[PDB]
């Protein structure tokens, strides 16, 4: 019981506005773990590593998830803050990608040894369904206190 | 109400572990297909750019065997360029629907045109199996995690904390 069509003219000014529209629909629809996102990290050799974590909060400063601060991710993040997030909503032909730096949350907002990270929003991509296979893709690049928007290839 | 019905499981013990991690992987994939999950072969591939920034995108698994996992891409797409500059990659099958995840770590090598033949310039890469991790759903949030590390033509196996 479907969805098809993502053209430049449905694009909101704040990407978080399109994100929320997609996250509700995911929860509206069946989709198990609407908030599950795959976070990628890179260790000191250049190797990426992946694992799912749940999105707990989000606003313009970034996306937040919690984790044990002594696990492979926390350790990798501390040597490399560059991470990537991907909401795998392929049940609805969708995908949301977020590139950004993982700053360690304060010991304040977490209210031991168990904290969380906030991933800033430097880029956010939206990939959408495709009857035929004309994948709609739109990238939001954070530029100069503004969002530079672009259409990409399928 | 269900003609094809449904079902789920629990308990990933060290005893039931096969000698070859691809036997367990084959079991979870059959089990993903049986429970009519969406795109059971969908996996998230993660590459890294020259600056050390990771990128991620869903790709579909087209074949696997002891040499590695295969997927197809266009040869002039961002992930293709990132691999040519850095073959290190991660694959993660997002089977949360079933409380599972599988992570594969290895190097992605371009397949010979002969390989691409099995099933613009659409090509294929094969990720080797240097590590494969398994994550299952144990009761009280107390999860089961196993890592298969490839070492000297064999597999070192170790449980991990949740
Ligand atoms: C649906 C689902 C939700 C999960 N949520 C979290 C979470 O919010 N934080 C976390 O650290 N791990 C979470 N995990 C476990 C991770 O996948 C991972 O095993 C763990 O964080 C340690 O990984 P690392 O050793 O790569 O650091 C979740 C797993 C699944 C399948
Ligand atoms: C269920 C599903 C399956 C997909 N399968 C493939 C695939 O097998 N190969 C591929 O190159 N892109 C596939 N895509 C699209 C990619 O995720 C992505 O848009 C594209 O290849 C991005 O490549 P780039 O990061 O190399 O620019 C799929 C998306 C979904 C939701």
């Amino acid at each position: 019981y479907t969805k098809g069509g993502l053209r430049r003219r449905d694009l909101p000014a704040d990407p978080l506005t399109l994100f929320e529209r997609w996250l509700s629909q995911a929860c509206e629809a069946k989709l198990a773990d609407p908030t599950a996102m795959v976070v990628a990290t890179v260790d000191e050799h250049g190797q990426p590593y992946q694992r799912i974590v749940l999105l707990k909060h989000y606003d313009e400063k970034g996306m937040v998830f919690y984790t044990n601060l002594g696990s492979r991710k926390a350790h990798q993040i501390e040597n490399n803050p560059r991470v990537s997030l991907l909401f795998p909503w392929h049940t609805l032909e969708r995908q949301v990608m977020v590139i950004g730096k993982a700053e360690r949350l304060s010991t304040l907002e977490v209210m031991s040894f168990w904290g969380g990270f906030r991933v800033s929003l430097e880029q956010i991509e939206f990939w959408q369904g495709g009857e035929h296979r004309l994948h709609d893709r739109f990238l939001y690049q954070r530029e100069n206190d503004a969002w530079k928007i672009d259409r990409l290839a399928p």
